[PDB]
Order: C-alpha cells, then structure tokens, then sequence
C-alpha cells in the first residue's frame, strides 16, 4: 500500500471520520502503521514534503470495551507506538489516534472530532 500526506491550507482540516470518508472515496483507507518500515516510509515523507511540525489522523479508531484500538483497515493492532502516557481516554472522550509527526512518530488518542491533517493508505 501507497501512503500519500495530506497537510493542507489551515480550513482544510478534517474530523477523523471526514478523513476516512476521504481516503475510501480514493478507493483506500486512512493509514495504518504495522510496523517499524512502514513507520520510516511515512516519516521520510514527512521530510520529503517538508511538512514538518503536524499532526495527522491515523486509522486508529477505539472499537469495544474489551478490544480497545482497532485499525479502520481491519489490520491487527501488532505493532504500537504511543507516546508516553498514552492511550489516556482524557476527560473520557478520545476514541480515535492521531500521528505526531516528529521523528520519534508517536501516537495520541485525541477525540474524533478534532480536526487534522491526514495520511492515507491506497
Ligand atoms: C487532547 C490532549 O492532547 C495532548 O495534550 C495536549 C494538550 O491538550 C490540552 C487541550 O489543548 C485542552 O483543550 C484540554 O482541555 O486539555 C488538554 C490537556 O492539557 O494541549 C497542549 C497545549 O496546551 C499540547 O498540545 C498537548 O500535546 C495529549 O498529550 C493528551 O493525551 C490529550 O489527548
Ligand atoms: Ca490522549
């Protein structure tokens, strides 16, 4: 699978499901990172763009109680990269992963309704 970033104009972020209806209206789906090489592909676009500095929606999305994060690609939660700290749910109310796109590419749940650039996968 292709990842393709999508940092914008300022008014042109998303909610988490605005961006998946983004990227499965390009016949893909929001990015899920499996592992440490797909981890370096995405970052190394990053710096081909230059779009330092950003935070991305990722396919992660809470699913029930017992199972926690899931990929919106149905890919399994093998490899995790959270920041320290989290998943932390704050104020109950994050369902959803976002990419912090520094070198160190650690995840975030924050809600679903933040808006955000994106990464998808095609
Ligand atoms: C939502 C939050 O995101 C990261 O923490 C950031 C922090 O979030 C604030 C948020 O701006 C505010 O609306 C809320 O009421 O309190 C949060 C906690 O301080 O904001 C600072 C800037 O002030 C940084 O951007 C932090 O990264 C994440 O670390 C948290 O787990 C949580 O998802
Ligand atoms: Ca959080």
């Amino acid at each position: 699978l292709c990842f393709k970033l999508y940092a914008k104009g300022k008014h042109e972020k998303k909610t988490w499901f605005e961006s998946r209806d983004f990227c499965r209206a390009l016949g893909g789906d929001l990015a899920s990172i499996n592992n440490k090489e797909e981890q370096q592909t995405i970052w190394r676009l990053i710096t081909a763009s230059g779009s330092y500095h950003k935070l991305f929606w990722l396919g992660l999305t809470y699913g029930s109680p017992s199972e926690g994060f899931t990929w919106s690609d149905g890919s399994p939660v093998s490899y995790e990269n959270w920041a320290y700290g989290e998943p932390n749910n704050y104020q109950n109310v994050e369902y959803c992963g976002e990419l912090k796109g520094d070198p160190t590419m650690s995840w975030n749940d924050i809600n679903c309704e933040h808006l955000n650039n994106w990464i998808c996968q095609i």
